[PDB]
């Protein structure tokens, strides 16, 4: 999983490693010793709109690699990888500070269902209010707690990559 | 639907009529035309604690059956009837005005595994807090409203299928 | 199953009763006696894309009732019904005659994941070629043949429905 | 359920209406109050290797209807019915006397995947295996016991339909 | 899957290395190579009544790592990694001589539904008795065979990833 | 992924890592990066009769590894790896020149399903007439298409699997 590269061409043809599959069991993996872990048995009756992952060879803000939740006709496996295009950015805070939550489709050459989507308004509404209501709720009954900001664009996505592939050191 | 009886021995010896199973597809399924309906695909992201029904030949003070949620080791099948007794129930409000949620077990001769549950302090607290979470929030993104109030004992709650069971004239 | 409506307001509101849902396991279920049935476990490695079924009392030009496709965000269960509006009709023929399949969705009340879906040309293609593809093939390896024509509108849909419901005399 | 046949043609051309799928959960439903009923959670850590359920208007030296394992490729949902021909019985006794489960496979209109499954040597010795190890074992950690005989030829099976027709009077 | 550390904290901080999840299909994985192997398709119709691994880093007196079943709320995916504690083991004999399964709960960063059990008497006796059913059985339809000896408690269980730790020398 | 054998004894004893399970969703994984890639979503609403994936250390006339379906009694995880034994091999081309699909079961130490299944005759024809629609038809909504030209026997198969072990060079 360390060896995984960041894409193939930064930043709008990225990697994904999928943690968490998208209408799942409540069971919030991590890829951690080059291993899936399971971080915790989610406690709210809830599930991910969306497959979740991280762009490796990546630094967010925050200290952990940039999260992406990434859209596909069929929820992947955890610990799968898929080649991704960012469509947008959900902006939030939690008790550790800020965090932002990357939306990204499959690229072109995996399916031609999303040759439509290529910026945030081109996204269901209901999808996008979806994964504002997941991150507004999910941490309710863990000590732990989220405000969600609000949307921002394909190119807040891109700069997103841009600020966190260069952070990355390693 | 309509000839299924109430219970063997109403209060504590109930049938629970399944239409949605714990931990299902997000399909809010209702038994209408002696059939089961889809009356809703549920628009926030969360699934059901318990699996989810009612009693048949009973009048609720908001118009419907009584409703019942019943814990098992594996979620039934939408349709499915289960004989069990109750242990509490969960008192709410919404757009319609009064509501409450029974919990329930399946019936000792179904299985051994809920021999030491009889009230509702009995209940693992996370499942009661789980249930308590989704009926806050299940509503969130459907012109409908929920304001959750309290639990209340499995005398409260044979209460609730005695006043029920005589309201229904049918 | 005998006793379900057509529709609250046929051609545009209607009932479908789903036999099988949509990629799901090769059972070819069929509602018969009053009882889901299996038809056939079908031959060729194929899945239904969209959930399949009909709608009661109507009688197509082929003996059966008015066959109809439901798209919806979860595959249903056998045997459930979905309140539903027609988008359009694929027709065709096989070793019997002619033949014509209805697309729709379901009703506004159920979802508001398809408010932008009215006509045929809203429908995602690739769904629509996955629909003509199945339709195409999955005889292949059953003495059954079919040949497929190509989609008309909504108009056209309802003019099914229509012409169907006045067909049954039952 | 009351209203289906026990067969097109008796005994080789049945209708079986299951119960409990192949590879399943371990719940045991039984049909019924014209419904789905769960008799129990099965409490030993087991699943049935086929189908399982019973032919109507049959009444088995046992008190209920003549219960038969359907062998298909995909499992069926409960509640189904399924055109089958019998292939063998297996001989059993219990807490409540002596008892037998028919072993049948689809009928030919179904599927060409059982053309060459005619009698009990045909049936792969495996899954025979199988079923008497479910048999032997799937009570012990029920007041409920049980002992396997051992297996009859389809003749035996058909002979088994026969009589158990003959003696339902209602 | 060599790298993977025994435990943050032997004997009471471990991790486990899931091979097989509870209530799975029933193929018998092993991790070898540094890859899940599918060590046998199990010829009894059995489960695993929860997830089932072991201890990286440890040498049980039966020459392979030592064995830790892990209970959870929902099954984890083969090869996943789950931090945990241990509760109590049970100790039994084969074809190739003596054997123990320990048992585990998560540990309480990943959830807080175990919180109340911390030796193997606070386990559901059912869930226990399954296992040891389990056990006794699963290899009755395999040249193989199994004894169960009985439980023993958390000390023994720790007592056993002390010994094991000790023992590994790679 | 890439030091997983070929074999313990080519050609007759192989290891396939498996990429597709059998009857799985329409995720057309592929083993890159040491990872498990997501190569497309198939835009045709097929599924794969068997488990597919290759035998590592192998290059075939085709550039990839040496492609391989497994036939099991339960589909396998992507990514796990299968102890097999070939019996058969399809001939094929496509816009990118010849192929060849081999088929095998799981060695006889993983199970006694397949005892009987020595040469590609001893198959179910309706498995094997399966996998050819499949391969015939999988690429129709894809620029890509196929030709499939017929079987080949285990001699023709184990051919293949010297040819290609021979072929590669790493
Ligand atoms: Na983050
Ligand atoms: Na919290
Ligand atoms: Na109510
Ligand atoms: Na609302
Ligand atoms: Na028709
Ligand atoms: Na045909
Ligand atoms: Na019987
Ligand atoms: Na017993
Ligand atoms: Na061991
Ligand atoms: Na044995
Ligand atoms: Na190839
Ligand atoms: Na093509």
């Amino acid at each position: 999983y360390n060896t995984i590269p960041a894409g193939k061409d930064l930043p709008n043809d990225i990697y994904v490693a999928i943690e968490i599959p998208a209408n799942a069991s409540p069971i919030k993996y991590e890829i951690d010793m080059d291993a899936l872990l399971v971080d915790r048995f989610m406690a709210t009756p809830m599930f991910y709109p969306a497959n979740y992952g991280y762009i490796n060879n990546t630094l967010a803000d925050d200290g952990d690699a940039l999260d992406v939740l990434v859209i596909t006709p069929y929820p992947v496996a955890p610990g799968s990888v898929i080649r991704a295009r960012p469509v947008g950015v959900l902006k939030m805070s939690d008790e550790a500070g800020g965090d932002e939550k990357l939306l990204a489709v499959p690229h072109e050459k995996l399916t031609q269902l999303y040759n439509d989507i290529h910026d945030i308004d081109d996204v269901p509404q209901l999808l996008k209010d979806q994964i504002v209501h997941f991150f507004e709720h999910y941490k309710d009954l863990e000590g732990k707690w989220v405000k969600v900001e609000g949307w921002e664009n394909a190119d807040a996505a891109r700069a997103a990559i841009v600020k966190s592939a260069a952070a990355y050191k390693g």
